[PDB]
RNA sequence: GGGGACCGUCCCCCGACCGGCGACCGGCCGCCGCCGGGCGCAUUUCCACCGCGGCGG
């Protein structure tokens, strides 16, 4: 891997233009199991007990709530940017 | 005034023709599903409890 190769001068704005990065990056040459089987341990059984993970639920609630739409943001607190007052 | 014939219509048999088994029914083979009873009794399946457990609501 390499660095960003695009120094940022304003948040969301790169220094170099779209065509400038084409030359800098040199693109002109760089172009292009649910189920497991295990034996049972008894004769006249077959030893072919196929078991699946994530089995079907044994109970379903009478009503369910629909899922919410997507937000493309609202990061959890653990990854928020920590801002410190300049006088500190 | 009778009774017949004819015409139009239904009601019937009796055939033969096409279309369809339709939401009008059965019998047979096929496929699928379920139930009951056998066999299958154990790394399968199920039940219940515990963990200051992990995930989604």
């Amino acid at each position: 891997p390499h660095c960003s190769r695009n120094p940022v001068l304003v948040r969301g704005i790169g220094r170099y233009s779209r065509s400038a990065m084409y030359s800098r990056k040199a693109m002109y040459k760089r172009k292009y199991l649910a189920t497991v089987t295990k034996p049972v341990g008894g004769d006249k059984n077959g030893g072919t007990r196929v078991v699946k993970l994530r089995k079907m639920p044994r109970y379903y609630p009478t009503e369910d709530v629909p899922r919410k739409l997507l937000s493309h943001g609202k990061k959890p607190f653990s990854q928020h940017v920590r801002k410190l007052r300049a006088s500190i």
